[PDB]
């Protein structure tokens, strides 16, 4: 319905974005916690947190606390089917 | 790598629009011309026109010519598995 649609222009607005891009990217690889998103992609934890937060009110990331810090993940396997297709989409040959 | 990432940015910056979601969604169902998209969706075909050229750039669709008009549909199953996999996200129950 209309409400659907304006849902999913709100995931796709919140992955319009290079650094949430590399943040969900790296994401698909392995869970991980904010310190370590914010050292492997020279991020800061503060900018890292920001982001997250938003990718988590759309339900495109999730956390658990494990341990003293929380652990962030792709909510689920829709989030991470669309993710993976879109980049070999990106990569393929299109003439 | 790194460009690859920034093409992705521009594919999913271009479905972050409502109206081009509705063309996206009405395209997964069928292939379509712009007076029959332009007519169903209540947009004008310069409109439409419009954000199909944005969508075809980042090969999000694809036009061919049969008889007189312009036929577009979605390029190719990455796009559909893409579309419809966010489309269902958004919709299933999330607590
Ligand atoms: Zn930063
Ligand atoms: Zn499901
Ligand atoms: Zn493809
Ligand atoms: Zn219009
Ligand atoms: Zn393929
Ligand atoms: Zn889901």
């Amino acid at each position: 319905n209309t409400d659907t649609l304006e849902r999913v222009t709100e995931i796709f607005k919140a992955l319009g974005d290079y650094n949430r891009i590399r943040i969900m990217e790296l994401l698909s690889v392995s869970e991980a916690s904010v310190g370590h998103i914010s050292h492997q992609l020279n991020l800061s934890q503060s900018n890292v947190s920001h982001q997250l937060k938003l990718l988590k009110s759309v339900h495109l990331v999730k956390a658990k606390r494990q341990g003293q810090s929380m652990i962030y993940s792709l909510d689920d396997i829709h989030v991470a089917t669309m993710l993976k297709q879109a980049i070999h989409h990106a990569n393929h040959p299109k003439e």
